[PDB]
This record gives structure tokens, C-alpha cells and sequence, in this order.
């Protein structure tokens, strides 16, 4: 019931390192981790463990901050804003396979907005 989780390496792919991502590493990914929210979003999420087995037949391009986190630390990315989405993807994931009011979703607005707060201003 579980895909395989996302690539954090792909060696046909171009790296690069940059001042926003590495921000994005320091500051704004390890600031929403240790948030008393972040905890559902910190791996892939787990159908068989958390007993959801339409999760992946809802949600068809997965993302997590442990994927986050690890494409950061591998330099995968090429700019801010590719992990810009990918935090994007997480959200809107959520955001479409529950209903609104759900707790869960309550956590990930919060954590949306303390996202949005921090990107809000980047290094140059
Ligand atoms: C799949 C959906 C989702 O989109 N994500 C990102 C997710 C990640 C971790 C968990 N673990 C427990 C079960 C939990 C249950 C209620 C409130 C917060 C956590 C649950 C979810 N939910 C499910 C609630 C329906």
C-alpha cells in the first residue's frame, strides 16, 4: 500500500548550493521541525502503520519534511524555490486528502503560516 518514498539523490540531476537554500536548511527547516506540530509531518506518511490505505490513492506526488530535509542536506536542489514547492506539496497534500477543521489540518495551517513567515524574507 506504500509507494516507495521520494528520490533525496538523483545523479542525472544538476546540484547546486545557494545562500537561500542553505537558510532554507539552517533556519526555516530546522525552526518548523522542532515545532509541537511538525511531528506528523517529519516522514512519509506510512498507510500500513497509520492504517490509511487510500492515503496514496488520494495523494499521487507525496512530500514530507524528512524528504525535505535530506534533498536539503544532499544538495539536490537547484533553487529556493524548487524546495519552496516541495514544502508547498506537503501542505496542499494535506490540505486535500482530510477536510477542513480535521486536527491535522489545524496543524499543518499553522505550520504553513510560520513557513510563509520565514520565507518571507531570504537571504540575498
Ligand atoms: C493522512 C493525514 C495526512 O495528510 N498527514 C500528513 C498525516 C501524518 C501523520 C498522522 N498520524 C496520526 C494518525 C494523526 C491523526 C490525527 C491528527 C494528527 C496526526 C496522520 C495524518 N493524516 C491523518 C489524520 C488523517
Amino acid at each position: 500500500m506504500n509507494p516507495p518514498p521520494p528520490e533525496t539523490s538523483n545523479p542525472n540531476k544538476p546540484k547546486r548550493q545557494t545562500n537561500q537554500l542553505q537558510y532554507l536548511l539552517r533556519v526555516v527547516l530546522k525552526t518548523l521541525w522542532k515545532h509541537q506540530f511538525a511531528w506528523p509531518f517529519q516522514q512519509p506518511v506510512d498507510a500500513v502503520k497509520l492504517n490509511l490505505p487510500d492515503y496514496y490513492k488520494i495523494i499521487k506526488t507525496p512530500m514530507d519534511m524528512g524528504t525535505i530535509k535530506k534533498r536539503l542536506e544532499n544538495n539536490y536542489y537547484w533553487n529556493a524555490q524548487e524546495c519552496i514547492q516541495d514544502f508547498n506539496t506537503m501542505f496542499t497534500n494535506c490540505y486535500i486528502y482530510n477536510k477542513p477543521g480535521d486536527d491535522i489540518v489545524l496543524m499543518a495551517e499553522a505550520l504553513e503560516k510560520l513557513f510563509l513567515q520565514k520565507i518571507n524574507e531570504l537571504p540575498t
